[PDB]
C-alpha cells in the first residue's frame, strides 16, 4: 500500500509492455536504466501514481529516448529523444563490458601491439572503461569506451596482476568500429601472478581462528512491514532500492513520546567518482563515475549468512530491470539487522553512590557492489541516541599499471614491476533534508578563539559562531578541521522546550576533496568533488551532482547549474549534497587483493530532543 | 619470569617493607604514586631487577620525595627531597576528595555564601578540584584545592543537577586552612533533578530490546601466558597497567613468517586534559589533568561481565598500592577479548569467476575510569591487517554551572537555568617506535597537487611528499587535512622486498587542538596540547609530556622542554606524542547522563610487509 513499497516484478512487467507497444522496445533497443520516481511533494495526492523512469538505447543507432510510463495507469506520461553530445551519453550496458575486448580483438593495430608484445590474443582480457570527454571531436555525439588490457593466463588467473602498458585504445561501441589505437612504447608485463586462493601464495591457511557466534534467541528488536518499512527502537524509515544510487532510505523518522518526528526525508549515494593521477596519456583520461555511468546498483552482490552478513539477518532481495525489460531478482542484495555497539551512557557517582551503565546498538542497512576490480560495501547506521552514520567500505583489486623504471610520482610499486596508479574515491551523499518538517535551514559552525584581555583575562575562554547559509550563491562550502567546522541543518519554527530551533549537525571526516588542477575536464565534470558541502533548494529534477547523464558528457551539468538559480534555502525545502572521499596511495599491502579501508560522516541531534532520548533503554 | 609482568601484591608490599626499613614510610608518610618501572635499554643487565618508582607525600608539612627502590634486591636506589614550589605537587590524594568539603563546613564565609543562598550545609557537596597555577602567591609551595557546589537534595540525588554558581573557595589541603572564599553574587540554583534511574523522568522502560548473544563456543583465538602476555592472530604484546596512566601496552610485535617484528616498544596515554572555555572566575581556572594531577589508573572501574564487556572475556586484576603502600586489587579491571569486526576482504572477479570474501577481527583490550562527573573508557585495537588503533570513549554527567539570564557565549543551556561551560578533552599518545627495531625516522607526508601544463596536459596528477624530521628542533609539527597530512614512522635500516624502508602511518582524526591563547596559564602547563605531533629522542626520564609533577606546577618541564635538547631522531630510538581531542559544546541531549562520544587515531602498515598479511584468513 505504501508508496514507498520496492518495486515488484509485476511492475517492471507492466513497464515493459508499454514500452514495446508504444514501439520503444525493438529488438534494437535496449534498457540503460529504469527505476522508480519517488511520490510528488503533497499530501493531498491520495491514491499513489507509481510511475517509472527509463533511458532506451538504441544498438542500430537512432537517438536514445528518456522516457517516462505510468504503472498505475499503464500509460506512457512523456517520451523524448536525445541529443547524447548536448546532454551526455546513456549509461554503460553490461552487455557491452565484452564488446571493448571483441572488437580490438579482429584489430590489426591492435593485434600489432600484442604482437609485438609477445601476447595471444585469447588471453586478453580488456576493460571496458568510460571515455570522458577530452581533445576527441570525433567522439562527440558517439557512444565510446576505452581499453586497457590485462593477461589472463588461465580462465581462474587474476588478470590485474599481468598489465599491458604504454597500450590503450579507444572504441564506438555502436558503430562497432575501433576509433583510435595508441602503443607509446612496450612496458614489460608484470609475471607475478596474484591469485589469492592459490596455496603457494596464501601459504597455510591458519588454524588458529576460533569462532565467534552472534545470535538473538527470540529474534530481531526491529519490524519489517508493507515489505520494506523498518521500525526499530524508535526509529522509522522505509528501504528503497534503485538500479543507479543502490540502497536508498526514505522517511527517517523518530518516534519522540507521542509524535512521529521526520529528520530526513530522502538520503542516498547520489555519485561516486574514482579519478586518477597518472599524466601517462594511456591512463590520464580516466575517471570513473561508478555511480553515474556503470550504475553500481545493478552490480549488488547476493550477500551470503555466515559470510558477508553475520548474526539474524533479515534479507531483501530487490527486483531491477534486464537490457530487454524483464524483471531480474537481486537475492538477498540487503542485509538488516541489528548489532551491538559498545556502551551507551556510563557514570559511577561518588556522592550518590549509584553505579549506571547502558549498551548501545546500532540498525544496519547495507548493500556490497562490484564494479571491474572494485568492491564497495555501502552501510547506513542508526543509533539508539539518534546519530544517522553512513559508512563506505572500499576493497577489491587495486587498478594496476607497470612501475616505471627509475620510479614515479603518481604510481606506487605493489611488486616487481607491478604499478598502483595514485588515484581517490570521491562520494556525493543526498541528503533531503526534513527536520521536524520541510522548513529548514543551514548554519555553518566554527569554532571561535578569544584573545586573552579584558571579559577573558585568563585568556581561557573559546567559543563558537554560526553562520546562516541564506541563497544557495553562498552554500558551496569548505572544510576546516582546525576551526572543528560543522554544518547544522535546524528548523527555525521548531523549538524544543530551551526555545532553542531543533536540529541535526552534520560531522565530516575532512578528507581532501577532489585533488585535480581546476581547469581539468574531471574538475569540470565532478565539479560537486571540489567542495564538501553543497546546499540547494529542492527540486524534482535535482537528482545527481553530476546531471543525468553522466556518461562523455561535456561538464558543469548538475550542482553546478542547479546552485546557479541562487535559491532562497533560509527556512525553505533544502537539500544538503556533502562530498567526501578516501585519497589513495596503494601499499604493498593492499596487494593482490586489498584490505578494507573506510570513509562517511555522521549526523547528530543537536536540541533536536527535550533532554537525552535514551533515559528509557533498559539494564539489560 | 617476564620483566613485564604486572605488579603482584606482593612487590607492592616489599616495596612497603623496603621504605619502611630505610626509614623513609613512617606514620606521617603516604604514597600519592608508585609504579613499576620499565626495565632499561639493552641487556645491561645480567638477571632481572625489578624497580619501583614512588611519591612519598607527608601529612605534617615536611617537604615529599621521589624514591625509586629495587624490590628484587631490597635496596633503595634513590631517593631525593622535592622542593615542589619549583617543582611542582605531587598527585591528588584520594583521602583527600573529602577534605575540601569538611573543611569548609565550619568556615563562616562559607556558611554565610550558602546562608545567603538558602542552602543547608548538610546538603551541599563540594567538589575537590584541581588549582592550576594563577595569581595567587600564598599558593606557591602549598598544597591547594579549589571547591565548587553543588546540592545533593537527598542520598540518592545527582548533586549535578545543582551547581551553586558565583561561590568558589579554595583550600590548603595539608595545613587545614581555607584560604580565600569568593562570592560573585547569587544565582538561581536549578530546580530540576538529573535523575536518570528515575521513572518520572526514564518514563517506562522499553520492552522492545531483544537479546544479542555473543558467545564462542571452543573459547577465544588469543592465550594470555605470564599473567598478561597475549599472543593473537600473529600479534604479540604484554598488557601492563599503571596507576597514572591506565593500561599500557608493550612490546607490540607481529609475527611474519618465521620472524617475530616488532612495530612499538611502548604505548599508552601520556597525559590527557580537559581544559574549560568558561571566562567566569568561578571557572575560569578549571584545568582538569585527570591523568597527571588525578591518577586515571587509579580510579579504573570493575567490569561487570555481560554488561561493560559483553561476549566471551579474559579479565584482568591489576593490584596498586593504597595510600599506606598496602596492596589493592582492581577486581575485573581490564577487559580482553576479541570481535568481529565485518569484511576483511572481498573481490568477485568478472574474468576468474572467483568470488572471495573474507571476516576481519579485532583483539580489544581496554578499561573504564571515573573521575568525579568523567567517565572515560580507554581501548586499544588489534587488527588482523595490521591496524593499530586507540579510541577513547566519553561519558558520565557533564560539569554544570548556572545558564546566565542573558545567555552565554561559553555556556550551553542544558534545562531551565542549567548551563554546561564549554571545555575540551586533550589526550596525548606516547608511542615509543620501534619499527621493526628501534632504528626509526619520522616523515611528514602531505598530498601535492599538481599545475596543468607541460608533462601534465590534462590536469589530473596528483602526488606526495615526505619530509623527514631529522633534529628535535623541527619535530613539532601541526595537522593540515586539507592536504591528507599524515606522518610515517620508517627504519631506514630494514627494507621490504621492494627495497624500501619498512613503515607505519599515523593517521589522525585532525580535530581542534588546545583553543586558549597561547599565553595563558594552559597554553604553558599543557603546551604538548598546542600542536599535534611530538618527535623526541627516547630517554629514561621523558615519560609525561607534562612531566613528573603536574599539580600546581607552572611551566618549565614536559615535551617543550626536552624538545630543547635538539637531539638526533633521524634513524634513532625515538618516541611519537600525538595530541587529539575533543572539543565539547554540551547539547541538551548530553542531559541528564551523557551519552559516549568518541576520538583516538591508529597507525597502518606502510609497506611494512611484502604483500597483504591476511592472505591466509580461511574462509569463514
Ligand atoms: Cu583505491
Ligand atoms: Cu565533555
Amino acid at each position: 500500500a505504501s508508496p514507498f513499497r520496492l518495486a515488484s516484478a509485476g511492475e517492471i512487467s507492466e513497464v515493459q509492455g508499454i514500452l514495446r507497444t508504444a514501439g520503444l522496445l525493438g529488438p534494437e533497443k535496449r534498457i540503460a536504466y529504469l527505476g522508480v520516481l519517488d511520490p510528488a511533494r503533497g499530501a493531498g495526492s491520495e491514491a499513489e501514481d507509481r510511475r517509472f523512469r527509463v533511458f532506451i538505447h538504441d544498438v542500430s543507432g537512432a537517438r536514445p529516448q528518456e522516457v517516462t510510463v505510468s504503472v498505475t495507469n499503464g500509460t506512457v506520461i512523456s517520451a523524448v529523444e536525445l541529443d547524447t553530445a548536448a546532454t551526455g551519453e546513456l549509461p554503460v550496458l553490461e552487455e557491452e563490458f565484452e564488446v571493448v575486448e571483441q572488437l580490438l580483438a579482429t584489430d590489426e593495430r591492435w593485434l600489432k601491439a600484442l604482437a609485438a608484445r609477445n601476447l595471444d590474443v585469447s588471453k586478453v582480457r580488456v576493460a571496458p572503461l568510460s571515455a570522458g570527454v577530452f581533445e576527441y571531436a570525433e567522439e562527440r555525439g558517439r557512444r565510446i569506451l576505452r581499453g586497457l588490457a590485462f593477461v589472463q593466463d588461465f580462465p581462474e588467473d587474476s588478470a590485474w596482476a599481468h598489465p599491458v602498458d604504454g597500450l590503450v585504445a579507444y572504441v564506438d561501441v555502436v558503430s562497432k568500429e575501433v576509433t583510435r589505437v595508441i602503443d607509446t612504447g612496450v612496458f614489460p608485463v608484470p609475471a607475478e601472478h596474484g591469485n589469492y586462493t592459490d596455496p603457494e601464495l596464501t601459504g597455510p591457511l591458519r588454524t588458529t581462528q576460533k569462532p565467534i557466534s552472534i545470535t538473538q534467541p527470540e529474534g530481531p528488536s526491529f519490524t519489517v512491514t508493507g515489505g520494506n518499512h523498518i521500525e526499530w527502537e524508535k526509529w522509522s524509515l522505509d528501504v528503497g532500492f534503485d538500479v543507479r544510487e543502490g540502497v536508498v532510505l526514505h522517511n527517517i523518522a523518530f518516534r519522540d513520546g507521542d509524535r512521529l518526528r521526520p529528520i530526513i526525508n530522502r538520503a542516498s549515494i547520489a555519485e561516486m567518482v574514482v579519478p586518477y593521477g597518472d599524466p601517462s596519456p594511456i591512463r590520464s583520461w580516466q575517471n570513473y563515475f561508478d555511480t553515474g555511468e556503470y550504475l553500481v546498483g545493478q552490480y549488488a552482490n547476493s550477500l551470503e549468512l555466515g559470510c558477508d552478513c553475520l548474526g539474524d539477518i533479515t534479507y531483501l532481495s530487490p527486483v531491477i530491470s534486464d537490457a530487454f525489460g524483464n524483471p531480474r531478482e537481486i537475492r538477498n542484495g540487503i542485509c538488516m539487522h541489528e548489532e551491538d555497539w559498545g556502551i551507551l551512557a556510563k557514570h559511577s557517582d561518588l556522592w550518590s553512590g549509584i553505579n549506571y551503565t547502558r549498551r548501545n546498538r546500532r540498525m544496519v542497512i547495507s548493500f556490497f557492489t562490484t564494479i571491474g576490480n572494485y568492491d564497495y560495501g555501502f552501510y547506513w547506521y542508526l543509533y539508539l541516541d539518534g546519530t544517522i552514520e553512513f559508512e563506505a567500505k572500499a576493497t577489491g583489486v587495486v587498478f594496476t599499471s607497470a612501475f616505471p623504471e627509475g620510479g614515479s610520482d603518481n604510481i606506487s610499486q605493489l611488486a616487481p614491476g607491478l604499478g598502483a596508479p595514485f588515484h581517490q574515491h570521491i562520494f556525493s551523499a543526498r541528503l533531503d533534508m526534513a527536520i521536524d518538517g520541510f522548513t529548514n535551514r543551514v548554519e555553518e559552525e566554527d569554532v571561535v578563539r578569544q584573545t586573552m584581555g579584558p571579559g577573558n583575562e585568563r585568556g581561557n575562554a573559546f567559543s563558537r559562531k554560526r553562520t546562516v547559509l541564506t541563497r544557495e550563491s553562498e552554500a558551496v562550502r569548505e572544510a576546516d578541521a582546525r576551526t572543528g567546522r560543522t554544518w547544522i541543518i535546524s528548523n527555525p519554527e521548531s523549538k524544543n522546550r530551551l526555545n532553542e530551533p531543533v536540529g541535526y549537525k552534520l560531522h565530516a571526516h575532512n578528507q581532501p576533496t577532489l585533488l585535480a588542477d581546476p581547469g581539468s575536464s574531471i574538475a569540470r565534470r565532478a565539479a560537486f568533488a571540489t567542495k564538501d558541502l553543497w546546499v540547494t533548494r529542492y527540486a524534482d529534477d535535482e537528482r545527481y551532482p553530476t546531471g543525468d547523464f553522466v556518461n562523455q558528457h561535456s561538464g558543469g551539468a548538475g550542482l553546478p547549474s542547479y546552485i546557479a538559480q541562487d535559491r532562497d534555502i533560509d527556512g525553505q525545502d533544502i537539500v544538503v549534497w556533502h562530498t567526501f572521499g578516501l585519497t589513495h596511495f596503494p601499499r604493498v599491502e593492499d596487494w593482490p587483493i586489498m584490505p578494507v579501508d573506510t570513509v562517511g560522516f555522521k549526523l547528530r541531534p543537536e536540541g533536536f530532543f527535550d533532554r537525552s532520548p535514551v533515559l528509557d533503554v533498559p539494564a539489560n
